[PDB]
DNA sequence: TTTTTT
DNA sequence: TTTTTT
């Protein structure tokens, strides 16, 4: 185990690098990444979904990505 | 269930609109999209990791945003 | 990205 | 975002 800094990272390419201290930099392809991702969706996403009501209107519930 | 076409997504807002034909826009919040998250890491971010040696040299695993 | 239009 | 330097 170690400890590090992300360097930098390039979302395009899916791929940076970790600094660390007295050593050289370590590669981090995305996949290696742990924790929850960013939820994101791209304008013209098809989707399906369900809706529900809340106290500030209606809104989709159950988000698919088709 | 509904099927539609993300209008317009804010990353900084963390919301957006799905169109549907013939009806309302229908609000949706990050919260409600399914699937796995964008795995990325921000420059600057403390990370804990471990290596392994791909066939490229090494390599980060197990990478954990601090 | 933490809640109703762009 | 699909694999070694911004
Ligand atoms: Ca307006």
């Amino acid at each position: 185990m170690q400890r590090g800094k992300v360097k930098w990272f390039n979302n395009e390419k899916g791929y940076g690098f970790i600094e660390v201290e007295g050593g050289s930099d370590v590669f981090v392809h995305f996949t290696a990444i742990q924790g929850e991702g960013f939820k994101t969706l791209e304008e013209g996403q098809e989707v399906s979904f369900e809706i529900v009501q809340g106290n500030r209107g209606p809104q989709a519930a159950n988000v698919v990505k088709l």
